C-alpha cells in the first residue's frame, strides 16, 4: 500500500529486470534463481512466470509483481507467526509436538488436561499417524474447515 513499500518493491523488481525494460522474462527469473543457489528447470520457470502473469502476455510487469509481492508478504507474515507458535509448543525442538509437550504447554498456561485428553488432541491433529504433530499438521489443525 505505502509509497515507501512500493519503492522497496520496485527495488526488488529491478534485481529481476536485468535489462531495465520494465518486464521480467522467464530467462531473467532463471538468472536470479541461479544467483540464489537454485537450478530450476525451464518448465519450473514458465510455471512461476505463468502464476504471476495476470495479463498472459508472457512476462511480468511491476503492477503484476506488486500483486504477487503484497500476497507473498501477507503469507510470509502468517507463516512466521504460526511458526513462532510451533517452536513454543515443541520444547525439545525435534520438529514434532508430542503429547507431553502439548500437556506441559496447556498446564504452564493454566488449563490442565489428562493424558487421555491430550492423546485425543494429538490423534485429531496427527494426519500421517506418526503419533505426533508436525508443522504441516499444526497449520492444518488451525484451519480444518
Ligand atoms: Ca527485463
Ligand atoms: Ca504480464
Ligand atoms: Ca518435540
Ligand atoms: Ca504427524
Amino acid at each position: 500500500l505505502t509509497e515507501e513499500q512500493i519503492a522497496e518493491f520496485k527495488e526488488a523488481f529491478s534485481l529481476f529486470d536485468k535489462d531495465g525494460d520494465g518486464t521480467i522474462t522467464t530467462k531473467e527469473l532463471g538468472t536470479v534463481m541461479r544467483s540464489l543457489g537454485q537450478n530450476p528447470t525451464e518448465a519450473e520457470l514458465q510455471d512461476m512466470i505463468n502464476e504471476v502473469d495476470a495479463d498472459g502476455n508472457g512476462t511480468i510487469d511491476f503492477p503484476e509483481f506488486l500483486t504477487m509481492m503484497a500476497r507473498k508478504m501477507k503469507d510470509t507474515d502468517s507463516e512466521e507467526e504460526i511458526r513462532e507458535a510451533f517452536r513454543v509448543f515443541d520444547k525439545d525442538g525435534n520438529g514434532y509436538i508430542s503429547a507431553a509437550e502439548l500437556r506441559h504447554v496447556m498446564t504452564n498456561l493454566g488449563e490442565k488436561l489428562t493424558d487421555e485428553e491430550v492423546d485425543e488432541m494429538i490423534r485429531e491433529a496427527d494426519i500421517d499417524g506418526d503419533g505426533q504433530v508436525n508443522y504441516e499438521e499444526f497449520v492444518q489443525m488451525m484451519t480444518a474447515k
